[PDB]
């Protein structure tokens, strides 16, 4: 990844918040966003540095830019500044709205920017639709969503286990104690599907936590166009899930 300087970079309005990270909009001496994490070890610090290492060694039509990462307590992550913001955000907002074409698109830009990852042997380890950000909303007649999956953010192997808990329905059930992201494809798709309204998403950590201890599966799609592919994707035996060149053949 490429050294940023502190001079280089402009901070301005506080756009939300990342794991153990505040998202804010920025200037590069370009408009950019401005992934500053909390006052860290140096595990956190490694598994940040590693994503933007990661993300700065791809290149792919839906997968967000890394400018890099600028560094004494302070680590920020300088990433591509997308238009519309979070898929999660935007379909909340145009709940009942939404077309199923819409939402084919979008997943097979998704699966498109996986199977990249998959072809390279690259995990990318925070598939859900916060990460999901909109580049074109594609609403006007004649037009189509644009999507760029964003960074993954601090890496879930230096995750605690309440924040792995956190991530449920996203989190792969063998995280919990490149397979894992078939599963937070399938679980974003469940989210898309929804209209941003993920499973479990309400529950409590004890809750969730149960619902994977006791292999309960997730609910089937509204859509029935994704019915068996979500099923495919949410097994609980990670080699039974299939590959993302089947997931964007069978789209
Ligand atoms: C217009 N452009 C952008 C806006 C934006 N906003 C948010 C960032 C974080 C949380 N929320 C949020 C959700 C829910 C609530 C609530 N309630 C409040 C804030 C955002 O809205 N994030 N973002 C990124 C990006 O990489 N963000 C990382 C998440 C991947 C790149 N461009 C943009």
């Amino acid at each position: 990844f490429h050294r940023v300087d502190q001079k280089e970079i402009t901070q301005l309005s506080h756009l939300g918040q990342g794991t153990r990270t505040n998202v804010y909009e920025g200037r590069l001496r370009l408009r950019v966003v401005l992934k500053v994490l909390d006052p860290s070890h140096h595990d956190i610090a490694l598994a940040f540095y590693e994503t933007a290492s990661l993300m700065s060694q791809v290149s792919h039509t839906h997968l967000a830019f890394v400018h890099g990462v600028c560094v004494g307590p302070e680590n920020i992550m300088v990433t591509e500044y997308v238009e519309h913001g979070p898929l999660d955000v935007w379909l909340r907002r145009e709940r009942g709205h939404v077309p199923m074409a819409w939402k084919m698109v979008v997943a097979q830009q998704l699966a498109s920017a996986l199977s990249y990852l998959e072809n390279k042997n690259l995990v990318h380890g925070n598939v859900c639709g916060r990460n999901i950000l909109l580049a074109r909303l594609g609403l006007a007649e004649g037009t189509s969503p644009f999507i760029k999956l964003s960074d993954p953010g601090v890496g879930l192997g230096a995750l605690s286990r309440e924040e792995r808990v956190e991530r449920i329905p996203w989190l792969a059930p063998e995280c919990l104690p490149t397979a894992m992201d078939k599963w937070g494809f399938g679980a974003t798709l469940l989210e898309i599907c929804f209209d941003g309204e993920a499973p479990l998403q309400s529950r409590s950590p004890s809750e969730k936590e149960h619902f994977y201890q006791r292999q309960h599966r997730l609910p089937e799609p509204s859509c029935p166009q994704l019915a068996t592919l979500t099923s495919q994707c949410l097994t609980y035996e990670p080699t039974q899930r299939p590959s993302f060149r089947t997931i964007l053949r069978d789209l």
